Parts: structure tokens; C-alpha cells; sequence
């Protein structure tokens, strides 16, 4: 090429290629659910986190519709749709404090970059959990603060750290449910932790909201957690089957988050009828379906607790919807996962710098749309593959 940077790119794609690590996106022919068509092929996924089946609900399909044709393609841009949710997810996510707001973000990254942005700085000394995902990490590094690292969940080491430093802002930032994992952060010894030492408790619920706590209202809720040093971060694309993210806190932080802020976090606004969607799937994760759906869900990781037990490799001990088996090499975890594939199973691999080296897994995520049977079949897959293999 007289472009000679495109013969460096594709020679690091050869190379990437010879050790086997090719990554490939999928294309989906239908609606995200447990069965799907998938690069043209009739499947059984276990790929989402579509949590509790709502994706593909009709109800969120006539919502879309209606929001839709009352509120345009496009935000151009604050709707009444984005306004109303904003309310809706106070009232349902913000129990925490007396007097909450909710803002509504495109997207988890930017929620968390609004977040820390406003509240972090120099100056400011951020406490972040070390095995807190990825992106959260990044949003750290743009507030400019002083980041300190934690051992994962340990609120003793943390402790210490708070009692060491003298930052006159000090933030603590947890995931609530740790995506590659399943665990939950010990939130209750954290927010003792917080008020304690005069910090912020900033916990990213992506993976807890609709599936923890009563009515689905996330991990805060679950543990029954009141403070207003709680900033939660949450996303509405897992188990709430659309798209978006929030923040929920005391309404002064919502203000200061407003004042503060980048103003690029808040342009480009997502399309209004996803909003109007996200409030009516906050009315079926908060009603009998919702409790339907997870009590359904429950039952699926108990059976698949047991399930990768019976296997040969590592279970994470998990009582969450993410189940994974963590079987070591990049090539050990792509031979399983392709024989699963070959099954008309999709489990995705998971690879370093995602998951400490030679930890590389299979990340079984189950939805309430899974049946006992796709289990089943999921199962006979694994043993049969760990028999070839033996």
C-alpha cells in the first residue's frame, strides 16, 4: 500500500489471526431472546444480558410504536418522554434518599463519565473496587483525581485507605454486580465505610437493576440501604430490554451533576420512544410479571449452579444471572466454546485483559426466557465436549 500504515494493520490482523484470536461479531436475523436466529442459523443464546426477557416484549414493541408517533424519530433535546422517566426512575430507583432525581444518559459510559467528571477532580482521591469494569476505570482517568485501587470487595483494605488519606473528596466507585463474576459488593459495609469517612458511595447497578431488591428496584434496595451519600448509576439495556442509562441520587447532586458536567455528556440525546419504552418495562419489572420473570430466573440459576459443577472446569460461585466457568487458555476456552457452537450454542468466551491471564471463561448468561430445556441442552453440551476432551 502507499498508505503503508494499512500494510502494518494488516499484518497485526494476520498476526492476530495465526494465534487464533480472531474476534467475530454476530448478526441477529430476529428479536434478542433465548432462541434466535444468529448469522442465519436457529440458536439457543446464552450472550445477553437481557436478564429477564424483555427485549423482545410486545409491550415494549407498542410502546415504541406509541412513544413513536406522539414524540418524533428524533430529539434533535430534552422530551417529555425523557422528563417523564427521569420522574419514573426516581420514584421506582431512588428510595435511598428522601428527595431524589433521576437524569436519563445515552449510555452506562456516559452516566459514570457525568458522574465522576462533576464530583471527582484534582484534588479529589478515588477509591475504585479492583475489579470494577472496565470503562469505569476510564472515566476516572478524564476526572484527573488521585485513584486509589482496592483488593475486590474488601471493605477492611478500604478502610484503611480512607483512614490514610486526607483528600478533602473522597469518592468510593463499586460496581453493584461484577459482570464477569456474579458476586455482589458488600454495599452495606461500603456505605459504612462512606459515612464514616465523609465520602461518596458511587455504585454502578448495570447488572442488579430489575433483577435485585424488592420489585426489581436494584442492589440498593435489596440491602435496603438509606443514605444520601449514594450516587447510583444504573442501565436500562440489560434487564430493563431497552436502552439508556441513569443517575439517581439527592436532588443537589442531580443539580451539581447538571451545573457540572461536561455539556457534550448531555447532547445527542437518545430517541425519545426509547424513554417513553423504559417507563412502561419499569411497570412490568415492578409488577406480578417482573416478579414472575425473576422468580423464573432464580430457578435457572439454581439449576445452572449445579450444572457447571457436574463439569470438569471452574465455576465462579455465582447467584446472579451471569454464570461463568472460567476454563483457563485463550485456546482451551475457544475449543469449548466452538464445541458448544457446534451444538447451535451461542456462550461467549472471554478473554484477557477483560479477565485476569489464564482466567479466560465462558460467560453463561441466562435470561427468563431460557426454559428448562434449553439447559438441558446447554448441559449435555458441556459434558459431551468435556468427554472429548478428556
Amino acid at each position: 500500500h502507499h498508505m503503508q500504515l494499512l500494510d502494518t494493520l494488516e499484518q497485526g490482523l494476520k498476526e492476530i489471526d495465526a494465534r487464533g484470536l480472531r474476534r467475530r461479531r454476530r448478526t441477529v436475523d430476529s428479536p434478542c431472546s433465548a432462541h434466535m436466529t444468529v448469522d442465519g442459523r436457529n440458536m439457543i443464546g446464552f450472550a445477553s444480558n437481557d436478564y429477564l426477557g424483555l427485549a423482545a416484549h410486545p409491550l415494549l414493541v407498542a410502546a415504541i410504536t406509541e412513544g413513536a408517533r406522539r414524540y418524533g424519530a428524533g430529539s434533535g433535546g430534552h422530551s417529555r418522554a425523557h422528563a417523564q422517566l427521569e420522574d419514573d426512575l426516581a420514584e421506582f430507583a431512588g428510595g435511598f434518599v428522601d428527595n431524589p432525581r433521576a437524569l436519563y444518559f445515552s449510555t452506562g459510559y456516559m452516566a459514570n463519565l457525568a458522574t465522576l467528571t462533576a464530583l471527582a477532580g484534582r484534588g479529589t482521591t478515588l477509591f475504585s473496587d479492583s475489579l470494577n469494569h472496565a470503562s469505569l476505570i476510564d472515566g476516572a482517568r478524564l476526572s484527573r483525581a488521585d485513584i486509589q485501587i482496592y483488593p475486590h470487595a474488601d471493605a477492611e483494605a478500604l478502610g484503611a485507605m480512607l483512614e490514610a488519606s486526607d483528600a478533602a473528596v473522597k469518592l468510593i466507585v463499586s460496581d453493584t454486580v461484577f459482570s464477569m463474576d456474579g458476586d455482589i459488593a458488600p454495599l452495606a459495609r461500603l456505605l459504612e465505610l462512606a459515612e464514616h469517612h465523609g465520602a461518596w458511595l458511587v455504585v454502578d447497578d448495570a447488572h442488579g437493576f430489575g433483577v435485585l431488591g424488592p420489585q426489581g428496584r436494584g442492589a440498593v434496595a435489596e440491602a435496603a440501604l438509606r443514605s444520601p451519600h449514594l450516587i447510583v448509576v444504573g442501565t436500562l439495556g440489560k434487564a430493563a430490554g431497552v436502552s439508556g442509562a441513569f443517575v439517581v441520587a439527592h436532588e443537589t447532586v442531580i443539580e451539581w451533576l447538571v451545573q457540572r458536567a461536561r455539556p457534550y455528556i448531555f447532547t445527542t440525546a437518545s430517541v425519545p420512544s426509547a424513554a417513553h419504552a423504559v417507563s412502561a418495562s419499569l411497570r412490568i419489572i415492578g409488577g406480578d410479571e417482573g416478579e414472575h420473570r425473576r422468580a423464573h430466573l432464580r430457578s435457572l440459576i439454581a439449576l445452572t449452579r449445579d450444572m457447571l459443577k457436574s463439569t470438569p472446569w471452574l465455576p465462579v460461585d455465582s447467584h446472579t444471572a451471569v454464570q461463568p466457568l472460567i476454563i483457563g487458555s485463550n485456546e482451551a476456552t475457544l475449543d469449548v466454546a466452538a464445541s458448544l457452537d457446534r451444538a447451535n450454542l451461542w456462550v461467549p468466551a472471554i478473554r484477557p485483559p477483560t479477565v485476569p491471564e489464564g482466567t479466560s471463561r465462558l460467560r453463561i448468561s441466562l435470561s427468563a426466557a431460557h426454559s428448562h430445556n434449553d439447559l438441558e441442552q446447554l448441559e449435555h453440551a458441556l459434558m459431551k465436549t468435556a468427554e472429548a476432551r478428556a
